[PDB]
């Protein structure tokens, strides 16, 4: 229509409210070229490393931008840091293509990100990346399904653009996204049943044998954490990957996977917690350290929570 | 860059109807779907920016009426069975659910059009009656899936083959040829929130997947929630995917004549079992257009390590 | 939004070639056209970003071959007519160009690929002599042109029908259905950088038409520098197009058997003249498969003011 | 491919080095999303005026940058003063869909746009777009042909960007274009020929009937001020709209068809005239008011000049 809200008129226009640079819209809006781009990549990817090619293009997009500073992606050893030319307030952390194993299944997959401001007055390095998830000033992902769908958390809510193929633009199509209080699905890997610590084993029996005699809980689990996160927000319901005997870790990496999407859940007034501490409240130490992840709909992630200390 | 000698599905079905001295009108049958699986992938793919399964549902009828190649259409969306006209008739018969899992769009979740194509076998009148086949008359089945890509998978009597939509030139091209599935997987598929329904032979089968006995390492489990998405998942990376009878779908939740039977024929054709757990799927004999059957299809190995658990219960 | 009662050229064609207990091969024919045409419309469109009529002559041919529709198909990038293998063969004699004008991409003009189909009448071998019928014999004739949109015309007995290519769907939906042109129109096109050696027809007629004799108000001028281009502008906005015989092109430039016959006859299906000032385009013997041919088409009744002037000059 | 320069990664990088606020930016940036969005709009004009669209979604997008003040458009009969809450330091004039009546018989067509900075103190008015067109800052137009193409003339060059349909971005295809020193090809409306002025007929007459007995132009007019421009520019030659009884003032709108393409012209190297003064010199009084024009590769304006004073 003839007037649209594209992503970067939304984000410009929360911008000039902060009195700022224009660094963040320089930001998200080069961000949204990689986006666009890895979309129409898997939207072909049959006809004919996809990660590489991925990674390499966000990097790229991200320099350019003049708006960063330090990048951190699932796929790099050791973190990058923005020549001086180019430099810029923000730190990224980013994974470019997760959960690439599921392209051949045609498996929705998404790129996901986590900014964080560098405060800090000496030279970029690693630590100004190893900040609380609590103090990330925007994150998201973008998911790469059906529709390529951009859901964006700011300090002012969830947001949800969709990509409009035909003019290659982000329109704004769900304003300031709520979850539901209590929902009817569960999400986990049960192909791990025997590896699962007794708080998981009696939460699940009690959805699938409800106590109260009432409806039990459906079980959904794409194996792909973004299909999967976006659905228990849109939808409501309860997604897990704790730890287990073959990862007493968790599996799900904390600066890029763990902390955006729990940014993103607590913004829509979910929780986000490993089942002992609020997800984003961990302090990190390597910039890929793991985490366990259990996040959703309020009343479900608690009752959760019940059985974990119940359990003490 | 721009290929010169481009494998459309079009091309394809005319490199296997034509040596047989076949139809040709298969090929306008199979011509006219594409054209609404591609409507249909553009509908979803701008759907949160624009129900959607009735209209496709009169998009898949129209389209299919004007193919001259139908004379009974069966749709999920649609009570009796609805006879071609005269005039625009032809000898087949196609079953046709146009947008299985409509519920999921909200969530994107990937969904897709399945449908079943019979040949009509009588003199008479076109009636629902031409219809009810069993499953092994089956001339070819497939399925669209509107996901990260638009795939269409379609299997005939010689084997599978996997279609990918070119977004730029509009046409379905070849990206897999006479598919076959693994023997033997590493994944499960079934609703585990019905566990309190479900039949002693699954519940045997599924510890055995988790906690397994011959010490190996449990399967993975993987359950995507919309019919299309796990079936393509199974036949792609193999595993074994179950909507069994339960209590509160006493005889399974799925369709027989658009929704199982051609799943069960693309993944017979593709070397893997689609049993209800008592009898082949592909020999029910249908009697009600809506009738619903249990399924379980997926890797050879692996539906028959439940089939002997099966007869175990009997 | 998105429609359920789609017009696509393959349904058209249907319900022409059918009503007529036709071929449907026909169909299976223009099918594969389609499928060139909407590739060489993409790579035009990314042209600058990505030789690019050698690569359209190469699909054409393959997607001709496989519509096992043709026995001969002549090319302006091809010196003998190149015969169909038996195993692919049917009946049709198919004559293209297939990117008329491809210089001008680096300018952003629009250009286009014209066809003239034939049919074999005779028992023997296919040899290119099959091909050379006079241009009243054409079974089917029109052109693609890729512009700010990519429209299809083509012209058969019946009548001229323009289709638009949906660019979301990848289909050429009907947008004009049985056209007609201009009795007379307010435009003449020609290269007038060719003023001197222009017959004296051609200069009296080009004076009438910049300084009316019966005080008119002067007809415009237009030319694109396109065949494509110039001949649509023609056909639904009216006027005439001159490519009259000069000295530097003596029998004129545009080739006789997949340039000005598919224009002719487009052109005359629709209501309007094409001559080539002595005769009818459309009933020269044609000799070489690349023989030239002058023409002029165009709204009836400027056309005939141009050949009263030819007669008067004999 | 991985570092694409769409056309914002080559504005942005050049409002860099004037040590600039960002609306330069801003500005092109929500120009594109029109340029876009009027592309797929015409590349389906016939399945289901046009200019109406076109001229709401420019205003739009335009207003919502915070980069203009004053916007005159073709279609509008006074200019159009942006509210203080969206206000900027440009003047855009702009014509949103040149040659519409051509799109029946698919004749590309395009966006014609010129930039001015407003330099006085006092309220958004008019005059501030009363400007020489020597004063543009940048100008350009987008064309809607086989492939939509947008040229960009700033002070530092000329330049084409090629949409690219399957990212719905803007890439930098031709850099720092100059125009050919003559050409072979001359473009005008001989239908108008009694009309014309006896310096036009006489110089015709040189190409057709060449006095040095060598190769005579070839003529082209497609009827579209973007086609024959851009075909000008690319391809090198001359173009001519000029005065005739008919029209003594011409007939291209001086503010936003010749100024526009007559700076990109003298831009690449071409010159372009009255045949009396030079375009960009003339200083508008009305913000509609018309122009003769006659642009192209020198030599060849330059031999029509000679033309037109030798007949004083
Ligand atoms: O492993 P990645 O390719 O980095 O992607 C992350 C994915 O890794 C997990 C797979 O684990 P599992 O198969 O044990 O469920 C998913 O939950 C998640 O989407
Ligand atoms: O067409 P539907 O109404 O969605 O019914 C079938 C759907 O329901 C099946 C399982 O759903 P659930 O586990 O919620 O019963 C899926 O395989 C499929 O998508
Ligand atoms: O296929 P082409 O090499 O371009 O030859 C024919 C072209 O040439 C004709 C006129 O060109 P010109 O006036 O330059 O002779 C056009 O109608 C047409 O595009
Ligand atoms: O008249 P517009 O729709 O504003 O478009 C401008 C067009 O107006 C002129 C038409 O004039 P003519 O037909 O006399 O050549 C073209 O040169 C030019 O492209
Ligand atoms: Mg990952
Ligand atoms: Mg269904
Ligand atoms: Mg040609
Ligand atoms: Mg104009």
């Amino acid at each position: 229509d003839t007037n649209i809200v594209t992503l970067t008129r939304f984000v410009m226009e929360q911008g000039r409210k902060a009195r700022g640079t224009g660094e963040m819209t320089q930001l998200l809006n080069s961000l949204c070229t990689a986006v666009k781009a890895i979309s129409t990549a898997v939207r072909k990817a049959g006809i004919a490393k996809l990660d590489v090619l991925s990674n390499d293009l966000v990097i790229n997009v991200l320099k350019s931008s003049f708006a960063t500073c330090v990048l951190v992606t699932e796929e790099d050893k050791n973190a990058i840091i923005v020549e001086p030319e180019k430099r810029g307030k923000y730190v990224v952390c980013f994974d470019p293509l997760d959960g690439s194993s599921n392209i051949d299944c045609l498996v929705s997959i998404g790129t996901i990100f986590g900014i964080y401001r560098k405060n800090s007055t000496d030279e970029p390095s690693e630590k100004d990346a190893l900040q609380p998830g609590r103090n990330l000033v925007a994150a998201g992902y973008a998911l790469y399904g059906s529709a390529t769908m951009l859901v964006l958390a700011m300090v002012n809510g969830v947001n949800c653009f969709m990509l409009d193929p035909a003019i290659g633009e982000f329109i704004l199509v769900d304003r300031n996204v709520k979850i539901k209080k209590k929902g009817s699905i569960y999400s986990i890997n049960e192909g791990y049943a025997k590896e699962f610590d007794p708080a998981i084993t009696e939460y699940i029996q009690r959805k699938k044998f409800p106590p109260d005699n009432s409806a039990p809980y459906g079980a959904r689990y794409v194996g792909s954490m973004v299909a999967d996160v976006h659905r228990t927000l849109v939808y409501g319901g309860i997604f897990m990957y704790p730890a287990n005997k073959k990862s007493p870790k968790g599996k799900l990496r904390l600066l890029y996977e763990c902390n955006p999407m729990a940014y993103v859940m607590e913004k829509a007034g979910g929780l986000a917690t490993t089942g002992k501490e609020a997800v984003l409240d961990i302090v990190p130490t390597d910039i890929h350290q793991r985490a366990p992840i259990i996040l959703g709909s309020p009343e479900d992630v608690t009752e959760l929570l019940e059985i974990y200390q119940k359990h003490a």
